């Protein structure tokens, strides 16, 4: 089998994206934001506290006649960014562009921390890192992916997200015409439960490129490109009156600019981040400086190449018994 799905940014930075997903019987549409650096299925739910509900669309599982409670089972999760949610589990049919998975676990919320309320466009996520991270306990859950994996003509999925437009998520199949030139493949890492990698250098605009060893994961579920700082600092450094900001959190540069370019390498392979997707957007409407789309991974503990990164790329996870991350350009 396979599923093909449209992914759509939340609004015009590409802050996140947003695919459709079929829960319950009948269906249930709710738009999640599809995260391979994590791995529970959560939504907004009919358990979630009123007041932390604000516009989302909330799963019922009492309407959906294919529910199931998993009993006794919980989940709690905190991300990166320091926003959390928590509740209980129900297991149900759920559906990404036609690919069907019975007894999915969809993690119910009963509490979302105030980061999730205030996106009304986030219905709640859908994780695609390796199942060893979800946090359904005692009974550790699979990811729609985990599950779909041996039904699908191949076990892989892509991402070809869109820069300030809408993209794709494919399962089970690779679409030769959503990339130009081949994808080359490269070696993963699953011992910290990401699809982890390591790219083979950089280059900034016109530059000679810079073979060096970056390791780092391939986030969906992260907007920006998260390097280390000896990297950034030599991008920035090419844009005038760049520079780190401590009241905005980051890289700063003036709106007036036009950006140069970031190759990454993959293999002797090179994907050219066009500069345009590396100008974030104002950090209001109407600043003189806008926010770098290029950030220092310093204060996390891990490199990632988050939305800037991979919007400029068709990207294959491929889930195969010795798992493999592949890119192409478009
Ligand atoms: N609610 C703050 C976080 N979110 C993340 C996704 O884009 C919009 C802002």
């Amino acid at each position: 089998s396979t599923g093909s799905a449209t992914t759509t940014p939340i609004d015009s930075l590409d802050d996140a994206y947003i695919t459709p997903v079929q829960i319950g019987t009948p269906a249930q549409t709710l738009n999640l934001d599809f995260d391979t650096g994590s791995s529970d299925l959560w939504v907004f739910s009919s358990e979630t506290t009123a007041s932390e509900v604000d516009g989302q669309t909330i799963y019922t599982p009492s309407k959906s006649t294919t529910a199931k409670l998993l009993s006794g089972a919980t989940w709690s999760i905190s991300y990166g960014d320091g926003s959390s949610s928590s509740g209980d589990v129900y297991t149900d049919t759920v559906s990404v562009g036609g690919l069907t998975v019975t007894g999915q676990a969809v993690e119910s919320a009963k509490k979302v921390s105030s980061s999730f309320t205030e996106d009304s466009t986030i219905d709640g996520l859908l994780g695609l890192a390796f199942s060893t991270l979800n946090t359904v306990s005692p009974t550790q859950q699979k990811t729609f992916f985990d599950n779909a994996k041996a039904s699908l003509d191949s076990p892989v999925f892509t991402a070809d997200l869109g820069y300030h437009a809408p993209g794709t998520y494919n399962f089970g199949f690779i679409d030769t015409t959503a990339y130009t030139g081949s994808i080359t493949y490269t070696a993963v890492s699953t011992k910290q439960g990401f699809w982890e990698w390591t790219s083979t250098g950089y280059a900034v605009g016109s530059g000679t490129f810079k073979s060096t060893s970056i390791d780092g994961i391939a986030d969906t579920g992260t907007t920006l490109l998260y390097l280390p700082a000896t990297v950034v600092s030599a991008y920035w450094a090419q844009v005038s009156g760049a520079k780190s900001s401590s009241s905005v959190g980051g890289y700063v540069f003036p709106c007036s600019a036009t950006l140069p370019s970031f190759t990454f390498g993959v293999g002797s392979a090179r994907i050219v981040i066009p500069g345009d997707y590396i100008d974030f957007g104002p950090i209001s409407t109407g600043s003189s400086s806008c926010f770098g789309g290029i950030q220092s991974s310093a204060g996390i503990g891990i490199n990632i190449f988050g939305d800037v990164a991979l919007k400029a790329a068709f990207v294959v996870f491929n889930g195969a018994t010795t798992p493999t991350l592949g890119f192409a350009s478009k």
